[PDB]
């Protein structure tokens, strides 16, 4: 693979030079030329996904010079338009693709009042590649070059521009659906690799976030439907668990805020083995951190955190067929903690957690155990107060369900923080017997 490799790389040098060449001569078609050969290059497919990345990186590194030499040539010159006919015309189709982006951004850049249509056609004849790997990259590459001629709302007052923040939208919207439509299809022996091709399809949800017209309006009604769309019809637990992860990393706070019941509402039909414990958890703690941040606002009132995850959760672990009981514990205990350090007062969140976990168990090792001290230190932690603690009433029904040597611990650990309240002394007492 290293050797096809090596012999790649060293037929994209050979012709890059006699590029950059006929570019300072002047010599713009034959430039083309040797642009078409060294894409050429692209066409294997005996390359891994590690390899034919460094041969992608290795080209677009000098399509790029080619990009911004025809744009700095020309300024606003009319020329471009002849390349943009002619190199619709290149032999196959992976060269003439790549080309027709490279071109078809110069030709923008001179044309403005052509860009919408320009953008539309060449998301559509990517449509053309239809192998995974070349299709991924030769998707990946239409983001980059034409990442900064999307139309957006940070834009100058100028006429002559075509397109708005809704063909941005639907431009990467629809690469996205093509590009997760070739990823599932490279399952068809190591998946290591196409793990390392996830960020090509993540790549369409970070340009997204970086579209100015991209609104938490926009982002509930449009973007965020039609990226959970592709999401659960995906049926691929290795990209549903990393796309669903890269939606709560990309996207800011205040957009979640605004959107946890779908969101949630899409973790219930995610495919089985998907984790969506650490998705739920990674959502809460981002709002966690949003809730806990200085100069900024919080979550406003009208937004009843605890309640909107209590349901979900409650939704989302009611339809996992062979989830862990140590991972439902899990949400249960990030289930809590947002109910302490966001709503402190409420000492009737705590027991409905703890009696939630409570049915959890009455309907059912060591890994749920160290799960479930972790939900039972949590109170004692943060209620200092024992006064506080008498009032949970399903704080010691949970005791019964621990490893005999661990409900000693517990029940130490209680102890140490120190009618009802003899009451419950005898009751732990007699379980340390």
């Amino acid at each position: 693979g290293s050797k096809l490799l090596d012999e790649a790389i060293q037929a994209v040098k050979v012709q890059s030079f006699q590029m950059k060449r006929c570019l300072d001569k002047n010599k713009l078609m034959d430039a083309l030329k040797h642009a078409s050969n060294m894409l050429g290059e692209l066409r294997t497919s005996m390359l891994s996904p590690k390899s034919y990345y460094e041969l992608y990186m290795a080209i677009s590194d000098e399509l790029h010079y080619l990009e911004v030499y025809l744009t700095d040539e020309f300024a606003k010159g009319r020329k471009v338009a002849d390349l943009y006919e002619l190199v619709q015309y290149a032999g196959n189709i992976i060269p003439r693709l790549y080309l027709l982006i490279t071109v078809g951004v110069v030709y923008v850049k001179s044309f403005p009042q052509s860009r919408k249509d320009i953008l539309k056609d060449l998301v559509e004849m990517c449509r053309g590649v239809q192998h995974p790997l070349r299709g991924l990259f030769l998707r990946n590459y239409l983001l980059q070059c034409t990442r900064n001629i999307l139309p957006d709302e940070g834009e100058p007052t100028d006429e002559e521009t075509t397109g708005d923040i809704s063909d941005s939208m639907d431009f990467v919207l629809l690469n996205f659906a093509e590009m997760n439509k070739l990823w599932v299809r490279m399952q068809h022996k190591r998946e290591r690799e196409r793990q390392e091709l996830r960020i090509l399809v993540g790549t369409n949800l970070v340009r997204l976030s970086q579209l100015e017209g991209v609104n938490v309006e926009r982002y509930k009604q449009i973007v965020l439907t039609g990226i959970l769309e592709q999401v659960v019809n995906c049926r691929d637990a290795l990209a549903q668990e990393y796309l669903m992860e890269c939606i709560i990393q990309v996207f800011p706070d205040e957009f979640h805020l605004q959107t946890l019941n779908p969101f949630l509402r899409a973790c219930a039909e995610l495919h089985q083995n998907v984790n969506v414990k650490n998705i739920i958890i990674a959502l809460i703690d981002r709002l966690a951190l949003f809730a806990h941040r200085e100069d900024g606002p919080g979550i406003p009132a009208d937004i009843k955190l605890f309640d909107i995850f209590s349901q979900q959760v409650a939704t989302v672990i009611q339809s996992r067929q062979d989830m862990p009981s140590e991972d439902v514990v899990s949400l249960q205990v990030s289930l809590i903690n947002l109910a302490m350090k966001c709503y402190p007062d409420r000492v009737d969140y705590v027991d409905k957690v703890l009696e939630t976990t409570v049915e959890i168990f009455n309907k059912l090792s060591s890994a749920v155990s160290k799960e479930l001290t972790r939900l039972l230190k949590i109170p004692v932690d943060t209620y200092n107060n024992i006064l506080t603690v008498l009032k949970l009433k399903h704080f010691h029904p949970l005791f019964e369900y621990f490893d005999y040597e661990s409900r000693k611990s517990m029940s130490c650990y209680v102890l140490s923080n120190v009618d009802q309240v003899d009451s419950i002394m005898n009751l732990v007492s007699t379980l340390i017997q």
